C-alpha cells in the first residue's frame, strides 16, 4: 500500500504507485481494444514509469530529441515510438532519423518542404483540427497535394481534442474528419492505414467525463467510420490516463500563521511539482497524514518569497503544526526537487 | 558590443549574450541615485556566477532567500556578513544552515518564525518584515509581535518591507518607509536595538517602465529624509533583484518552424517551459526583434511566435507586426535577464 509508505516514514518526496499503472492499462486494453496507447512521455518521463509501460507492452509519443533519446534508452525498440510533434527543429528530425524513429506528424506544408529534405522516406502523418497546432479539413486536400508533390509518404491521420472536454461529442466528430481526410489521402494514391486520436483521458474519477463514457463514445464512431481492418492500425497519445492517480506528493509544513484562519508554508510548490496550477490548470487538495476535529479555512503556500507561489487558497482543514505532513494525491501528470519513491501494490511477484 | 558580438557566432540552438557591462552601469547609477542605501542582490532574479561575481566586485551585497542560494553565494568567496536570509518563514534545517554558515541577518513577519529562531540560531540580528497576502505584518500587530519577541530574548535588529515591481505610482515607498519609523520606534521603545532598515526591491530593470527608477530614488530620498535622517548607528539597504539584470541578457531563438494564412506564425526552439516561463511567473511582455537589421518600407504582417513545445499554451507573442522570416533564421529577445534562468550563456565584458 502507499497509505503506508508514508505512514511507515523533512524534505518533500514522492511515492509513486507502479502498480497504479498496471491497472490504468488493463483498463485500458479493456475499454478500447482496439487502440494501440503511445503513452505521451512529456507528462511523466519518469523512469520506472516508462520501464512499467514498456513492460505493459505500450507505445511511446514523444515529442523532442531528448524523450526520444531517454525512450530509446531503456530498450525500447524506434518502431514503438511516435514523434508526435507537428513543428520540429531540424537538427531533431535528423535526430529522429538517425535513431530509427520513422513516423512523424505535421499540419503543414512548411512541416513537409523539411521533412523532404532532411527524413524523406519517413511515414507522415497529418494532424488535423478540433489554434496552435491541427491542420483544418478544408486545407487538408491542398496539404496533400503539396506532399504528393514533395513525395511524401503519407500514412495516417490524427488529432487531440486535450483534457478540458466536458462532452466526448468533440472525439466522435474529430474521429468523422478523419475518415473524410483519410479518404482524400487514399484518393490520392496516399497509403493512409494509421489512425491517431491523440490524449485528453481522464486520469482520476475525479473529472465528471468518465474515462469509460468516453471509450464508448469512441468506440461507436470509430464503428461507424472505421470499421476493422487488419491494414488499418489505430493508436492514440495517452498522457496523464496513465499516470495522474499513480503519483502521490508528501510535503512537510515549515512555517504556520494563525489570525480563526490558519496559513500554511510548506516545502514545495509553484516553482516545483506545483507548476501544474498555471501550467496544467490543476486545482489541488491537501490531505493531512494524520488520522481524521474542528476544520478552520486554511491555505497552503509554496516556500518561495514569490506571492504567487500559492497552493491552496480556502481548503478547510484541521490545525496543523509546523513539521507535520501534509499530502496532494494524484500529482502524477505534468508535475516532474521531491525525490521519488515507487510503490507497487495488489500485484503477484 | 551585443547586438553585434551575436552578428558574429551566428556563423541551431538557443543562446544568451550577457553583457556584463551594463551591471557595472546599473550599479553606478545606483551608488548616485541611492547613494545611502546599500544594495543586496537578490540572488533568485538570476544566479548567474558572472552576475553574481560581477555584483560582488562592485562591492554589493546578496539577498539570499534559501539555503542553496547562500551555499551559492559563501561559493564564490562572499563573506557571510554580505548576506541577508531575506525569507520570512524559512524551514528550520534551513536556518540551521544559515546558522553553520555564518549568516546571522534574517527576516521575519510573525511571532511563530521567532519560536522556530529561538529554537535553532537565538544569537541571530532579526529584520521586521512589515506589509506593504503571503507575506509581512501588519503595523497593528507589530507591538504585539515585538513584545513576542521580548518574551523569546530576540535581538530585533530592524525592520524591513517590500512593494515589489507592480507599482504605478512611488507613494507607496513613501508610506512604506513612514511605516517603518513607526514600527523602528517601537523596537527601539522595548529596547531593541533598532538600527537597519531594508527598502526590499521592485526597482525598474528595463527602460520601458513607465515609472522611472528615477523617479522612485527621488520619492525614497525624500521620505528617508523626513523619516530616516543621516545617522552612523543607522543602517539602509535595500534588496534589487530585476533593476541589477533585467536589461543585461538579451536571448536568441531560432526560427524552427513556419506557417502562414496575409498573417504568420513562428515557432522557435526555447519558450514557456524554459526562458520564458517569465511571461507565466513574472508577468513578463516581450518583444521579439529580427537579427537581421531591417530594411525599407519593408512589408511587415501580423505574426505570433510559440515555444517547441506541444503544449497549447507554450505561446511567446501574440500578434507583433514583423518581416516575413524563414526557418533557420534568429529572433531576439531584450531584456530577458531578469526571472528568466539551460540555454548557452555567453557573456560579453
Ligand atoms: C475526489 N478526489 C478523490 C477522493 O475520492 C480521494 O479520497 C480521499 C482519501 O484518499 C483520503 O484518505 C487518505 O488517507 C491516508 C492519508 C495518510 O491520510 C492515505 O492512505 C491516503 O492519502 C488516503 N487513503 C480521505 N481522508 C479523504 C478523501 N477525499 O481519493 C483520490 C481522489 C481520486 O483524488
Ligand atoms: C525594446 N527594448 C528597448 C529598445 O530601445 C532596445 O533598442 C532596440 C535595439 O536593440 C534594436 O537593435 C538591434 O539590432 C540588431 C538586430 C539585428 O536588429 C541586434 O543585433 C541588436 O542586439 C539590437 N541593437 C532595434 N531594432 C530596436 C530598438 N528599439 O534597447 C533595449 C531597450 C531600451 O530595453
Ligand atoms: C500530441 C499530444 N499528445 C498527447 C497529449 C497528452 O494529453 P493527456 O496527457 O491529456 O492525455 C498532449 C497534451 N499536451 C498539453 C497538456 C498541458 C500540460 N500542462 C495540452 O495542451 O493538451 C498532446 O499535445
Ligand atoms: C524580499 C524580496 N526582495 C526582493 C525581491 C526582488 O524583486 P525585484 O527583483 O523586482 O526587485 C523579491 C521578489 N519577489 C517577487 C518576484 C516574482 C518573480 N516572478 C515579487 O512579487 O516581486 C522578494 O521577495
Amino acid at each position: 500500500n502507499t497509505r503506508d509508505a508514508l505512514c511507515k516514514k523533512g524534505d518533500p518526496f514522492f511515492v509513486a504507485d507502479l502498480g497504479d499503472i498496471v491497472r490504468k492499462h488493463e483498463t485500458w486494453k479493456k475499454c478500447l481494444p482496439r487502440v494501440t496507447p503511445f503513452y505521451a512521455v512529456k507528462c511523466n518521463d519518469d523512469w520506472r514509469v516508462l520501464g512499467t509501460l514498456a513492460a505493459l507492452g505500450t507505445g511511446f509519443d514523444c515529442a523532442s530529441n531528448t524523450e526520444i533519446q531517454r525512450v530509446r534508452g531503456i530498450g525500447v525498440p524506434p518502431e514503438k515510438i511516435i514523434y508526435a510533434n507537428p513543428c520540429k527543429q531540424i537538427s531533431h528530425i535528423r535526430y529522429a532519423r538517425d535513431s530509427g524513429v520513422d513516423v512523424m506528424t505535421f499540419d503543414c506544408v512548411d512541416e513537409l518542404e523539411k521533412v523532404a529534405k532532411t527524413h524523406p522516406k519517413a511515414k507522415m502523418v497529418l494532424r488535423i483540427s478540433t489554434v496552435k497546432f491541427g491542420a483544418k479539413v478544408e486545407d487538408c486536400r491542398f496539404i496533400l497535394e503539396q506532399a504528393k508533390k514533395l513525395n511524401i509518404d503519407v500514412t495516417g491521420v490524427s488529432f487531440h481534442v486535450g483534457s478540458g472536454s466536458t462532452d466526448a461529442s468533440t472525439f466522435a466528430q474529430a474521429i468523422s474528419d478523419s475518415r473524410f481526410v483519410f479518404d482524400m489521402g487514399t484518393e490520392l494514391g496516399f497509403n493512409m492505414h494509421i489512425l491517431d486520436i491523440g490524449g485528453g483521458f481522464p486520469g482520476t474519477r475525479d473529472a465528471p467525463l468518465k474515462f469509460e463514457e468516453i471509450a464508448g463514445v469512441i468506440n461507436n464512431a470509430l464503428e461507424k467510420h472505421f470499421p476493422p481492418d487488419l491494414k488499418l492500425t489505430i493508436v492514440a497519445e495517452p498522457g496523464r490516463y496513465y499516470v495522474a492517480s499513480a503519483f502521490t506528493l508528501a510535503v512537510n509544513v515549515i512555517a504556520k500563521k494563525v489570525t480563526q484562519s490558519f496559513m500554511y508554508y510548506v516545502n514545495d510548490g509553484v516553482y516545483g511539482s506545483f507548476n501544474c496550477i498555471l501550467y496544467d490548470h490543476a486545482v489541488v487538495r491537501p490531505l493531512p497524514q494524520r488520522e481524521p476535529e474542528k476544520l478552520y479555512p486554511s491555505s497552503v503556500w509554496g516556500p518561495t518569497c514569490d506571492g504567487l507561489d500559492q497552493i491552496v487558497e480556502r481548503y478547510y482543514l484541521p490545525e496543523m503544526q509546523v513539521g507535520e505532513w501534509l499530502l496532494f494525491e494524484d500529482m502524477g501528470a505534468y508535475t516532474v526537487s521531491p525525490t521519488i519513491y515507487y510503490v507497487v501494490s495488489g500485484l503477484p511477484d
